[PDB]
């Protein structure tokens, strides 16, 4: 049908915005904390401790298989990386300290991305 047509270019169009938010977000992680899954051959307990593991090479896989339906989704699993790393993380660590910067740098790019989404329709 062509609604159907339709609806998979907005997700499409929603995928391209998502993916220049997240390459925008990837920048404030100079350091390449987040860029892959935490590795469990060589953290073997993690998984006691978090239990929604996430990072950035996974949030990218599931936007290239247009994954991501709305913008909400796209921020829980990006919310996810920093929520994760500021409890398996102490304060005074390289790692938490990170996120905390993720997080206060990325909310500037989400609050404009929100407006975009909404601005041109794209849910
Ligand atoms: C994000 N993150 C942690 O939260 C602690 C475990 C860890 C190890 C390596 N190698 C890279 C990143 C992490």
């Amino acid at each position: 049908s062509m609604e159907q047509v339709a609806m998979e270019l907005r997700l499409t169009e929603l995928t391209r915005l998502l993916r220049s938010v997240l390459d925008q977000l990837q920048d404030k992680d100079p350091a390449r904390i987040f860029a892959q899954p935490v590795s469990l051959k060589e953290v073997p307990d993690y998984l006691d401790h978090i239990k929604h593991p996430m990072d950035f090479a996974t949030m990218r896989k599931r936007l290239e298989a247009q994954g991501y339906k709305n913008l909400h989704e796209f921020e829980e699993d990006f919310d996810l990386i920093i929520d994760n790393c500021m409890k398996y993380n102490a304060r005074d660590t390289v790692f938490y300290r990170a996120a905390v910067r993720l997080r206060d740098q990325g909310g500037v790019v989400l609050r404009q991305a929100r407006r975009e989404v909404d601005s041109i329709g794209l849910e």
